[PDB]
DNA sequence: GCGACGC
DNA sequence: GCGACGC
DNA sequence: GCGACGC
DNA sequence: GCGACGC
């Protein structure tokens, strides 16, 4: 599964096994992800998010 | 529990697990943190502070 | 003023 | 030693 | 504001 | 080291 959004302009599309740590900041949500080695962020409105993104922002949630 | 303040005209945020010194200044809680390497200052008023915050408090004063 | 980093 | 958080 | 790597 | 995703 793959997430894409487009951040600064540029669209991108990561794979939902590299993203790393996610939160909801009002309708949309944001993630860092391991691109090849390095850390970036990410982020995608609720509304567009693949379902195993909102499964992991849930698990996040839950856990604290 | 995380703590929200405005310092220097941007909002920050930052977990208890890393405020060390906190005393209180008038009507608001000021206190020091771990800002990765070095020690930075922030500051929220009483009536916005998480009570985590103000346990930790209450914990320094009473030192 | 109240309490307590970076010059 | 002195300037730079909410009220 | 909201939460938490790119200049 | 500070600050630049949708509404």
């Amino acid at each position: 599964v793959k997430v894409k959004f487009k951040y600064k302009g540029e669209e991108k599309e990561v794979d939902t096994s590299k993203i790393k740590k996610v939160w909801r900041v009002g309708k949309f949500v944001s993630f860092t992800y391991d691109d090849n080695g390095k850390t970036g962020r990410g982020a995608v409105s609720e509304k567009d998010a693949p379902k195993e993104l909102l499964d992991m922002l849930a698990r996040a949630e839950r856990e604290k």
